[PDB]
């Protein structure tokens, strides 16, 4: 029956706390310069009209589209043209136009203030009032991070309450709190940049792109499921994300839920792990599910030659239905090898579609595909090939040296991308060896890869923005399935003309001596990025005389008894023996 007031339905569905969340997160996530005093008010005023239409569904206006209702709160903010600027013409528009032009303004980098926990000052707020301290942590996550996966947000949420919760309590609550800030902190991060390349795909490659990375993820993690139970749940959980990434956030977290009763209803069908999510309450069960470990491979499934080399109707088979005979190649391929990076499955299904496009021609067809799983096999070695290269480097250098290799590699070959993402894009890339290399061999592939196509997607996702190099472009907008090993082909940069020495990155004030520790490596990476763009061709060895000079003059005039006046006066000798080591 569609005589249903979509704002009561979500309102009866989600029941009133996480429905203010979620409304919370949405004009967060779309207004990300608002206060949030300002966006409690729209709130509120939402959710009174939510409890009217529940009380009577026939009352004026319960009958809009939830997202109208929402799009016309935000048209309604006397400051949007101020500080939003042409985002309100979005407010000419129809829908869906009208959304998708808001969208469309969502700022990925907004370099909104760092936040600093300070922990005699959040258990103050905390104690004072609980409700507001949750709502302050929706609001200055989902601001930075407009894409935040929303009912994720909701269970971080309770999450970061329970750990004031327990850290106020103590004595000493900075010791309690921090690291388990530090820990949160990472988790949102990583969760951010997944929700934001399952954004990014659908987007631009398609919502069967995305469709086709769930069913390589989910039937590795549910390998005794059926290729249509794997297909069903992939198909509505692509509409949960598709939904959170057009902010439509009540209808995703109401979907989300649906999906996650629909997993515990038939586990017996999908996965023994699923025992311990499903009597989990429900943001604390979809959680669980979603990181699900990998259940056992069942026994007795046949080798994968069987259907898709050996059989004589191999082609037969593909030309009759050649997408569902490659899906069901990926979930047969996928639920067998769950060390296996997703990425990885992908290149393989590729692959075995251009094998039976080619050989299904000839004259002979199967004499031609009998041997495709040898033809496959590279695309299983190289990524081996170069974890084990890189997680050496990793192990050889520390994560810090480790992030430095990665900002020359990644500066020769994309120097005009601008030295801040450099940096930070090296940084995390070099994080990636602390968090994979120490792995079990079956899990250091999907670590990797996957770590990496966040990271990568991240600079594609600023890089749309602003394009500034054609090969980052050309790896950005080619294929998503080959977005990894395209970064990884590129080489030194021959187009790029180098810049003059850009001496103000050399040259300090005193109040570098007491930077914390981040930001110093921050000045010197950011140093290191600026050497490469004026000497792409300077040598390892140019760039580590350099980088020493470099930290000896910091070190020396940071301990001389007046300090700026060292900088200021010692400094030009820095610049030209820096000069000369590149010469
Ligand atoms: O209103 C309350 O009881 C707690 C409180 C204090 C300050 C600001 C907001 C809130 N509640 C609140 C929150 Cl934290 C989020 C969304 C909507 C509302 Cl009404
Ligand atoms: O730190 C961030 O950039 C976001 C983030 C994610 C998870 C946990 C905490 C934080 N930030 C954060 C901090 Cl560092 C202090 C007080 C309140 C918040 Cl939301
Ligand atoms: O760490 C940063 O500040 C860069 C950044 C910005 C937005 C979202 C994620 C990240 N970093 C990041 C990424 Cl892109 C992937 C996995 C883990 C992390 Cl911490
Ligand atoms: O068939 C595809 O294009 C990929 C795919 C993956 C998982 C589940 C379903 C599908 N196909 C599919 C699609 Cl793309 C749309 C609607 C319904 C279905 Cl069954
Ligand atoms: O980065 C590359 O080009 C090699 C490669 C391929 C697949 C997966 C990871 C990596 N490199 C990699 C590894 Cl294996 C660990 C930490 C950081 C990085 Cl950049
Ligand atoms: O290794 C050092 O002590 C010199 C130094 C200081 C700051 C930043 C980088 C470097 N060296 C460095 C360089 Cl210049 C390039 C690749 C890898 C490394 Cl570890
Ligand atoms: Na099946
Ligand atoms: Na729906
Ligand atoms: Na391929
Ligand atoms: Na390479
Ligand atoms: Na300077």
């Amino acid at each position: 029956d569609t005589h249903k007031s979509e704002i009561a339905h979500r309102f009866n569905d989600l029941g009133e706390e996480n429905f203010q969340g979620l409304v919370l997160i949405a004009f967060s996530q779309y207004l990300q310069q608002c206060p949030f005093d300002e966006h409690v008010k729209l709130v509120k005023e939402l959710t009174e009209f939510a409890k009217t239409c529940v009380a009577d569904e026939s009352h004026a206006g319960c009958d809009k589209s939830l997202h109208t209702l929402f799009g016309d709160e935000l048209c309604k903010v006397a400051t949007l043209r101020e500080t939003y600027g042409d985002m309100a013409d979005c407010c000419e528009k129809q829908e869906p136009e009208r959304n998708e032009c808001f969208l469309n303004h969502k700022d990925d980098s907004p370099d909104l203030p760092k936040l600093k926990p300070e922990p005699d000052t959040l258990c103050a707020e905390f104690k004072a009032d609980e409700k507001k301290f949750w709502g302050k942590y929706l609001y200055e996550v989902a601001r930075r991070h407009p894409y935040f996966y929303a009912p994720e947000l909701l269970y971080y949420a309770n999450k970061y309450n329970g750990v004031f919760q327990e850290c106020c309590q103590a004595e000493d609550k900075g010791a309690c709190l921090l690291p388990k800030i530090d820990a949160m902190r990472e988790k949102v991060l990583a969760s951010s940049a997944r929700q934001r390349l399952r954004c990014a795909s659908i987007q631009k490659f398609g919502e069967r792109a995305l469709k086709a990375w769930s069913v390589a993820r989910l039937s590795q993690k549910f390998p005794k499921a059926d290729f249509t139970d794997v297909t069903k749940i992939v198909t509505d959980l692509t509409k949960v994300h598709k939904e959170c990434c057009h902010g439509d956030l009540l209808e995703c977290a109401d979907d989300r839920a649906d999906l996650a009763k629909y997993i515990c209803d038939h586990q017996d069908a999908l996965s023994s792990k699923l025992k311990e999510c499903c009597d989990k309450p429900v943001l604390e069960k979809s959680h669980c599910i979603a990181e699900v470990d990998k259940d056992a491979v069942p026994e007795n499934l046949p080798p994968l030659t069987a259907d898709f080399a050996e059989d004589k109707e191999v082609c037969k088979n593909y030309q009759e239905a050649k997408d569902v005979f490659l899906g069901s190649f990926l979930y047969e391929y996928s639920r067998r090898h769950p060390e296996y990076a997703v990425s990885v499955l992908l290149r393989l299904a590729k692959e075995y579609e251009a094998t039976l496009e080619d050989c299904c021609a000839k004259e002979d067809p199967h004499a031609c595909y009998a041997t495709v799983f040898d033809k496959l096999k590279h695309l299983v070695d190289e990524p081996q090939n170069l974890i084990k290269k890189n997680c050496e480097l990793f192990e050889k250098h520390g994560e810090y040296g480790f992030q430095n290799a990665l900002i020359v590699r990644y500066t020769r070959k994309a120097p005009q991308v601008s030295t801040p993402t450099l940096v930070e894009i090296s940084r995390s890339l070099g994080k990636v060896g602390t968090k994979c290399c120490a792995k079990p061999e079956s899990e250091r592939m999907p670590c990797t890869e996957d770590y990496l196509s966040l990271i990568l997607n991240r600079l594609c996702v600023l890089h749309e923005k602003t394009p500034v190099s054609e090969k980052v472009t050309k790896c950005c907008t080619e294929s998503l399935v080959n977005r990894r090993p395209c970064f990884s082909d590129l080489t030194l940069d021959e187009t790029y003309v180098p810049k003059p020495f850009d001496e103000k990155f050399f040259t300090f004030h005193a109040d570098i001596c007491t930077l914390p520790d981040t930001e110093k490596q921050i000045k010197k990476q950011t140093a290191l990025v600026e050497l490469l763009k004026h000497k792409p061709k300077a040598t390892d060895e140019q760039l580590k005389t350099v980088m020493e000079n470099f930290v000896a003059f910091v070190d020396k005039c940071c301990a001389a008894d007046d300090k700026e006046g060292c900088f200021v006066l010692e400094g030009p000798k820095l610049v030209a023996s820096t000069q000369a080591a590149l010469a």
